[PDB]
């Protein structure tokens, strides 16, 4: 080499016959579950080709579609997952530049997933091999709009929050009484039993807010006096739950709920329980009013 330097002779065999998808899953909240789900990928022929003796129409392949998969474990890493596009057993009769088109399935939506709408133009790069004697896919490029890059898929998880307010009124209402209360939330395919959720608890005064768990499938037990609350702060989408007061009527105590979603139909219950409510995009807000009188 040079000097200090040392010449290296070898070089990195990038395989032209294979082609990395990249996908990742952003977070609207940092803190959110990851669903049991696949993305999948479909690469096909471009169309859209003029073909001369240069450019060519895609060879179709035996497999066009690849997937990755997520499941609750990957929580709290990068998810990013990759797959591969197998283009080894492809037949390229001559030298040229094939054109496929690269985009992400989205069929089986996942509920709480904005899917990535991008289109990846593919160029196969097939040129004639020296010491093989014959035409052999070389290099690969994708682009979207002009810049050569990695072909790369980024779906949105968002996710959503569950607020329950205990508001004590009438004349006769204790201002200082702890209320008890159960919230379920189920089990679904993309959220298996067990799994964790984070619960902020409000007071009224000088305390900040106090952290809990809740399992999936596990009831939660938790009280409130009257302008406290709870707020399960990472609450997936598509997930089914119940909240309950206890009974106070013996302690002539009155009970109704309001349920109501951010930009939604607000209902009003009387009697100590939601029904069966399941999560959507919008911030949930039920509030137990505990009404007592002479």
């Amino acid at each position: 080499g040079p000097g200090s330097a040392t010449t290296v002779h070898g070089e990195t065999v990038v395989n032209g016959a294979k082609l990395t998808v990249t996908k990742n899953l952003d977070l609207v909240n940092s803190n959110a579950l990851i669903p049991n789900t696949d993305f999948t990928f479909k690469i096909e022929p471009d169309t859209t080709v003029n073909e001369d003796g240069n450019k060519f129409k895609g060879v179709a392949l035996n497999t066009p579609m690849t997937k990755v998969t997520y499941t609750n474990s990957d929580k709290g890493g990068s998810n990013t997952k990759t797959a591969e596009f197998d283009f080894s057993e492809v037949t390229f009769e001559k030298p040229g530049v094939y054109y496929y088109k690269v985009t992400a399935e989205k069929i089986d939506k996942v509920p709480g997933v904005s899917y990535d709408t991008t289109s990846y133009t593919v160029q196969v790069h097939v040129l004639w091999n020296e010491e093989q004697q014959k035409p052999v896919a070389t290099y690969i490029v994708g682009y979207k709009e002009g810049s050569k890059v990695p072909i790369q898929f980024k779906n949105s998880l968002d996710s959503t929050t569950l607020t329950v307010k205990k508001k004590v009124s009438g004349t006769g209402g204790d201002r200082s009484k702890d209320f008890n209360f159960g919230l379920t939330l189920k089990a679904n395919q993309y959220y298996k039993a067990s799994e964790k959720v984070m619960i902020e608890k409000t007071t009224k005064g000088g305390q900040a807010p106090v952290q809990t768990e809740a399992s999936i499938d596990q009831l939660y037990h938790f009280t409130l006096k009257d302008g406290e609350s709870i707020k399960v702060t990472n609450l997936p989408v598509g997930v089914d739950y119940v909240v309950t007061e206890d009974d106070y009527k013996s302690e002539k105590y009155t009970t109704n709920v309001e349920v109501s979603p951010q930009d939604g139909a607000v209902k009003n219950i009387a009697g100590n329980s939601t029904e069966q409510e399941t999560s959507t995009d919008k911030d949930m807000t039920i509030t137990f009013t505990n009404k007592k009188v002479f």
